[PDB]
């Protein structure tokens, strides 16, 4: 089999770890998996995905950087009788069967249990910097949902600062930096932030303020990477939901399926991690030191 499989960039290390774990999977399944790295635009993805469809692949594989503007391209990979599989993020169209499946997390329940649990650890109440992810990103429209469904039954929980840091270190950073300046000394309880990425780059804006991460304001997160473990070993931030990058395993077995001729497929097939924190984190970066270090042995390309 010969699936295309067209990646968003390689904005956060988790999205890099994706990239990874498809290809790991891939090869595990003795598929000739073309994969592509659209840098961030949509427009790369679309060229990625006709060049799919003109090289005659098996499967499209498509991670939607943004869920608008997906239906000519898969109009035409319907004409064209190749099957496509949605992962991670989601499109909008209005006719589902311009799609095998999609293979998804809930961010909408990621975003609820970090809210829980943020609820639980302050008794309801916490001001509250909102980190956001990319706009149009199903993972930041969704998280910021949930988290929103469960703050909302707590009176003395509120959201008082919120910007994009872009899914990002560096502009999370930069955010971070700039609602310290804006609170004008008012203490914030907590960081909820889109991704691990832009949370680790807020450390480090809160460490420079003088502030300890972790302790004086809570850092909590969505993706579960090992960097991120191992600052929850060394007490800098507090709890994060797992993000499995194994989506492509499912999307395999759906394309599998399909080729052999199966026609009964759920058109959502899902399922969330759990939320980890501090208390079990010398426990658990221990394990992920390794699934991790795998990915640093390996080569460097475009
Ligand atoms: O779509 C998944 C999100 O995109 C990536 O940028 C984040 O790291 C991850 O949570």
């Amino acid at each position: 089999t010969t699936v295309g499989f067209s990646q968003v960039g390689s904005e956060s290390g988790w999205r890099t770890s994706f990239s990874e774990a498809v290809k790991a999977e891939a090869k595990q399944r003795g598929i000739d998996l073309k994969f592509a790295d659209a840098q961030q635009k949509q427009e790369n993805q679309i060229k990625a995905v006709r060049s799919f469809i003109a090289q005659g692949v098996d499967a499209i594989i498509i991670a939607p950087v943004v869920e608008t503007g997906w239906k000519p391209v898969l109009k035409e990979a319907k004409r064209a009788k190749i099957p496509v599989v949605i992962v991670d993020r989601n499109i909008k169209v209005d006719d589902d069967s311009l799609f095998l499946t999609r293979i998804a997390s809930d961010f909408s329940e990621e975003g609820r249990k970090i809210g829980q649990w943020l609820m639980d650890k302050t008794q309801g109440n916490c001001d509250i910097a909102e980190l956001q992810g990319t706009v149009g990103a199903t993972a930041a429209i969704d998280r910021a949902a949930g988290f929103n469904q469960v703050i909302a039954n707590y009176p003395n929980a509120k959201i008082v600062r919120s910007q994009t840091g872009e899914f990002t270190r560096a502009k999370g950073k930069e955010v971070m930096e700039g609602f310290l300046k804006a609170q004008n000394g008012q203490p914030l309880c907590a960081v909820w932030s889109h991704n691990d990425e832009m949370a680790l780059g807020a450390v480090q804006a809160i460490k420079e303020a003088g502030l300890k991460p972790g302790k004086d304001i809570l850092i909590v997160s969505v993706d579960g990477v090992p960097d991120y473990f191992k600052a929850m070993a060394d007490g800098d931030v507090n709890a994060t939901v797992e993000l499995s990058p194994y989506l492509g395993g499912p999307a395999f077995d759906a394309i599998d399926a399909y080729l052999k001729g199966n026609k009964d497929q759920a058109k959502l097939i899902s399922t969330t991690g759990d939320v980890f924190t501090q208390e079990t984190a010398a426990a658990e970066y221990e394990k992920r030191r390794q699934q991790a270090a795998a990915l640093e042995h390996h080569h460097h390309h475009h």
